[PDB]
């Protein structure tokens, strides 16, 4: 069971620097961007990550959400990331949740954070390249060094 407690606003970087933003199709990418494109795009670059409680305890358990048209809530359902359009809801009854992610320090490294999947235990959020963008992917990772699936997160 999961029970919502507090939420903040946060800018979200890869290893890169680049800031993820919902572009046009919902979807979730990486863009270089200065400060002043950061905060002009907002609230398309502007990430609510909220807090909840955890019945289980495995981690600081946050949803993930954007305010793009309505508030959509980043998932990971069936390995695949993609937006749903909803709140992040008050409560989660299950253990497992695909808008459930546990947010971890990086070992050896204070300041950068990985994602994981209480959905998919060791699968991870990531920066992948895909072309010529750099989309937001949901990956597996053994390694604590693994650069990929390390983000910034700043306070709002």
């Amino acid at each position: 069971y999961f029970g919502k407690l507090e939420s903040k606003l946060s800018v979200i970087r890869n290893l890169n620097d680049q800031v993820l933003f919902i572009d046009q199709g919902n979807r979730p990418l990486f863009e270089d961007m200065t400060d002043s494109d950061c905060r002009d795009n907002a609230p398309r670059t502007i990430f609510i990550i909220s807090m909840y409680k955890d019945s289980q305890p495995r981690g600081m358990a946050v949803t993930i959400s954007v305010k793009c048209e309505k508030i959509s809530t980043l998932s990971c359902e069936n390995k695949i990331i993609s937006f749903k359009e909803m709140n992040p809801p008050d409560n989660i009854k299950d253990t497992k949740s695909d808008i459930i992610f546990f947010q971890r320090s990086v070992p050896g490294h204070d300041n950068k954070m990985q994602f994981e999947s209480s959905s998919y235990e060791g699968y991870f959020l990531a920066c992948e390249k895909e072309r010529d963008l750099f989309k937001l992917i949901l990956a597996a990772a053994d390694a604590a060094g693994d650069r990929s699936i390390m983000f910034t997160v700043q306070n709002e």
